[PDB]
């Protein structure tokens, strides 16, 4: 699956359509960003810039121009094509290739911005422009103010109103066209297999690494090159750790073991998250915990549709949390006092849900405490956990026990799509799959 | 293989020891770095600070303080422990444990280094601060400077020369120790099996991405996380670029294919080229330009020792070169007025060597052109390539062909030791490889 | 005259009406200007935040809310009362006085404003903003912002639209009030004081600077402590020189000398210039060529009323000196062709009018080439000069001739009214008044 | 008097005598400063600057450059010349006259310093610059050194070691030589005759900057356009504030004016302080204070001398201001016990002495506590005051009242030279001076 030429052009007509008229709209390529000395890290262009073109490459600046309501057209500021800099760096797309290849109605070179920006909002009452987004592009912008606001004896002025887009950007893309669903549809796809194979590997007394780099390399298989974000992989205590990311221990036979993994597949990201035992078999204690999670995400599975919001889902998973830490005596109380206090925020002390899209933490606005009402076209994670301190007051068999089990939804007219089913979560299901593979 | 606790140390003090009395060293963490939003990329820490640490976490300086010749001692500023902040993000060292773990004497939080950076400068006559590296350090060193310049009714006083300590540092990098010569040749055979799993594995109809899947997988099991640079799969006249790192192309029967890789093991980087058939038998063109790269590895591996240059090796490589494109019919005329004419850069346009160590593109000072006498515990690259364009007037069997063969070595008080060569690249060992692969 | 706690009120209405519901106007005061290492230049106030505030202290912010259009009100952050800071650096009005003395509504210390200005930002759609004006404001309303764009899970949100309020707040102060025009017309007769002193003390043998002291001393005298802008006694050919300042050379029997004064008067700026014989009696060749000035000038008094522009009094004025040069042999050729060819621009290469008020060089837009409409209350200067080169290819007599004669005048709703005719511009009156002096 | 060429030349010198062989000093001209919107306050060149050239230009940098012992030169960069630029604003030396003019070797335009500074530092193992002290002037030089820096392969080295010159600039400062003595000698002069004109203008019902008037047009006839510092006429209460610059109060009959008043003669400062009756005639509370401050003034005069401290002088003083105040019953106590609480502090709250030279409160190291051993050619001001607070607790006779006495010395051989005697500090002689310009 992949964006079409067509989509691209739909999503630059859609922010246009909201845009005033005789107003640009200016958005900005991400820098290039070091690793250490003269190396860099592997280039992420940025998720709104990408968004309106599929252009991979830094030094580019997307300036759409509404002149009114029937008459719009789009400039490009561009890397220039370079015989010696391509030899050494790879291809350059440059001017002449850039309006067919991605339909704008001109290109121009990146080093004349300074030259030509002005040129373009000169006389225009409003831009549009992501101020502090970078640094490189305020100063590129106020540099072309400037030049406008001074130079009035060249018949020159600027626009009076800069408004911020990413309100409307973020809008847009917080609701998933049919694309976008196929796209996410196969990274969810490549990260459930992803998981499985990290399951059926998993021996005793290898490394957390070993994992993720099974999971990587499978990721890679089907041609998403880069994970949406650093894979973790949490054995015991590690598992109590949000973002644990060190993956240096030897995995311990009695163990459980968290993976929290997501591919990044034409700029869209899965997300995963899939506990199970290091040697194939869940003890009570176990089980125990990790049944309340799992009624949690099936539950919330269930419960996600239009109408509802994260906020009312999220109240449900404190309950059955509540209960089954009461059952367990690792709380002790009235349950509905317990929950009045929020006494799970212990154990349970992040959302049950986020948006996913080109970010895995993705962008729109979720209201009050993630009250909005969810509508069909929202994308977004169903990720319940219990983590046990170590050193937590609670019975000995359940310290330092971590365990999150995590889908990805789309909303639908009438329910939600799971995106990550085709990886196992019931605990039979996991230990049957870990048995069969240690067979083979 | 791993850098001691004593190493670090002897490190420090062999600063100190170039250190002008009452003088103090500021050596500055890495920033986090952005991959999108709110995702960062996998840290990387700088190769200086690592260098006299091995400390692994951001917001950290070392400060190093010689009162006199016989009388110096360490500061350390690094992160505060924090339950929530380590609960969500990860373990952090503290100040309690630093003192031991890292064998400073001293260790403060970084949230004080404003309050306390000017206390531990003031009277000093010489501080040694990298400005320029990061702007967030120059700012914490100028405000603190400031701070004894104006604060003379206090007392302060400000020390009015700054050095940079990179040339020092950077000098002494240059020289490796047996520990690290020992880190870096099991880097060296970490790369090593991975560039020979990528032959063993290649087939026409995979892609160039495929072979970085398994190029990684195999760092990743030895426990190098991470390449030391971004890899590159140049396969058909993706193998004229020279950092081609798209690698998304299906490799063709018919094709080289041309890997440059490196693992990062313990911080020491690997750096290995190897280019092959992608249907596991050289053609009889292929074999022509093949050669005259081998021979002019092979002969710099045997010229390789101290008391020569990288600048006086260049020069019977470019012989070798121009000699072989003469016999070919690529270049026409007399070999010497060719030489004197460079009239190899259209087909080998890089130098033959780089340092090597934490980075790959190591630091330390080549002298004119690259003039400087080699002596012991040097690390370097040796990487003669010849990449003929597709559109080069030169016979037509030859266009479009990049080949480039790199090993790694240290230079011994004799000789040099290869570091590389347990991956093969005489032509006909390749084919053998290959052959068992594919039979299985 | 001065600047009514009502008129001051009625400004900040004015500005509120033109706002847009559910907005904030931020105006800051000028920052405090170094001389010379710890000494300061006299302090002067922002032209904009004097205009809503009469306020001359810096560290200081006026915020105007509007939250619907019956509902606005006042926010000043200014410097905190300070024993210490005021027995040393002189006394500040603080928090308690401002509200009554300023008439704003709540008034909070500028150590806070940080603190609390995201707090009034905050929920807001419209921020009106001089964005470029001061690094010190940008810094501030940049970091509220961020705050805002950040703290969602705080139910902080951001106003997304930002305006320059400049082009607004600069059309207001285009059109003077009667008060505006009083304080005005008494800067103007305490610089047609100045300029008439200077001619009566005149004597050669004095230098440029006395006439400098002597006006200086006068416009002091009146309450007008400070010029609106530096003073030019541009004797011989440094009247050639537009803004000659150094007024350092011996006045020379013989020579003309041209003096550019004005005194800044409740914030507002008297602007004069009038050229005269250093000893009291003009020559032949003098004369010919201020007549030519004077005629441009007095011509130009006439003209000047609502329903003209300065471009179109500029065209007689034009007509007028290139006629005159014609005459005089200083220029060759059809008038009506040299007209046509701007053969004037050599000896008149600057406007001849521009807008004066709280700035010299006033604010308000102009009009392509100062062709916009002129109306009742816009204040402007006349000034047409003539600059004749040391070598100018010109009869001898002409060269390093510099002449300037300007008044201040108010457009009225039949013509205008001048606010400097007090001091003589007549040649005879000239002469007269300088002979009566001598005796003284 | 003035400073010769060959002065400016013996400077240049005695900083290169002191610099490091394969060294650079970078000496930057002050930034031009606006006033408000496109007005500039009169220019004044950087101190330091204009120490080593006399020369009154923005955009100029002195470069002195040590190859050795035996052997320097010096480069300037400046504004080149522009017939439009100085028809407009002003003569520009330029790069032809300035290597005659300066006595510099080379003169370069200021346009092209970043093409040609970094060449200049090239080699080079040390530069002077003055870090910080302005931000245009840092980022040309860092600039330069990145250059450098980056620049191995274009065979490029930076300096690796920066110094700040200003400890040694402002060392040499310190100590006047007798040209600037002279200099100073006519400053002090030119600002004792402003304040004997003020004495003897000084009529009840004047307003406080009238004086302020009086003052200014003095410095200007005797060649000082400008004051060293902004002029302080405090009446009554506003004498208790000790840089009261307002100058607004009409002055009334019965209270003391305190005038702070210093000219700016060939960038030398004057510095002198005086205070006296309205009406010309001292109370006996006015008396019974100003005795005070008269004899610590006058015991000063006599105590400073080679070889005692300003702390030294400063002890003295406190006794006298101590007993003093107790025999009026406005301190209460033991003399001696009195003294070691330092019970003088609420009424004497300043330092006693500063330096004096090209900036008003000069550059040089005082020691701790200001207890540097005095020598020949260092120039200092003696000023004891009291100032009893409009609602300080003592007779109601003294409130409300602020007196400074402030006379300008050089150290001599055998003691000091009072620079400012020539105007009177003697109550009688102050009476009488009054009294002869009433009749005026
Ligand atoms: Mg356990
Ligand atoms: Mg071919
Ligand atoms: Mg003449
Ligand atoms: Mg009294
Ligand atoms: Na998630
Ligand atoms: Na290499
Ligand atoms: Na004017
Ligand atoms: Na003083």
């Amino acid at each position: 699956s992949e964006i079409s030429r067509q989509e691209f052009q739909r999503r630059r007509q859609a922010l246009v359509e909201q845009m005033q008229p005789g107003s640009a709209a200016l958005i900005f390529a991400a820098p290039e960003v070091t690793r250490s000395a003269d190396s860099e890290y592997p280039y992420r262009q940025n998720s709104d810039f990408w968004y309106f073109t599929g252009f991979n490459e830094p030094e580019a600046v997307l300036v759409l121009i509404k002149s009114d309501d029937t008459h719009n057209h789009s400039v490009l500021f561009n890397r220039v094509r370079d015989l010696t800099a391509e030899i050494w760096f790879g291809r350059r797309l440059g001017q002449d290739a850039a309006p067919e290849k991605l339909g704008v109605d001109r290109a121009l070179a990146f080093s004349e911005i300074n030259q030509q920006l002005y040129q373009l909002l000169n006389g225009l009452d409003v831009v549009y422009h992501a101020q502090g987004e970078y640094a490189y592009a305020d100063v590129i912008v106020n540099s072309a103010l400037e030049k406008l606001r001074k130079g009035s004896r060249q018949n020159l002025t600027a626009p009076a109103t800069m408004i911020d887009w990413r309100p409307v950007v973020h809008e847009m893309r917080l609701f998933k066209s049919p694309e976008e669903i196929a796209v996410l549809r196969r990274a969810g796809e490549i990260t459930a297999m992803a998981h499985t194979r990290a399951m059926e590997k998993c021996r005793p007394g290898m490394f957390e690494y070993h994992l993720e780099g099974e999971i990587h390399h499978e990721f890679n298989r089907h041609g998403a090159r880069y994970p949406s974000y650093n894979t973790i992989v949490g054995s015991g205590e590690n598992g109590c750790i949000l973002h644990y990311t060190e993956n240096e221990c030897e995995m311990r036979d009695g163990d459980l073991v968290l993976i929290d993994a997501g591919c990044e597949y034409k700029g869209y990201a899965g997300d995963i998250t899939r506990t199970f035992p290091v040697n194939g078999k869940f003890t009570q204690a176990q089980r125990e915990i990790y049944d309340i999670v799992l009624e949690s995400l099936e539950t919330s599975l269930r419960l996600y549709r239009p109408g509802t919001s994260i906020l009312e889902v999220t109240g449900e998973v404190v309950r059955i949390m509540v209960s089954g830490l009461v059952k367990l005596g690792i709380l002790k109380g009235d349950v509905d006092e317990l929950i009045a206090q929020n006494a799970h925020r212990p154990f349970f002390m992040h959302g049950l849900s986020h948006w996913l899209g080109l970010d895995v933490h993705d962008v729109g606005v979720y209201g009050q405490d993630r009250s909005r009402i969810l509508e069909p076209g929202m994308v977004l994670t169903v990720e319940p956990g219990l983590y046990i301190a170590p050193d937590a007051e609670v019975p000995e068999q359940y310290r330092g026990i971590g365990i999150r089990i995590e889908d990805d939804i789309v909303i639908t007219e009438t329910g939600n799509e799971n995106l990550t089913a085709s990886v196992v979560k019931k605990p039979e299901e996991i230990e049957a799959l870990m048995v069969a593979a240690r067979k083979q």
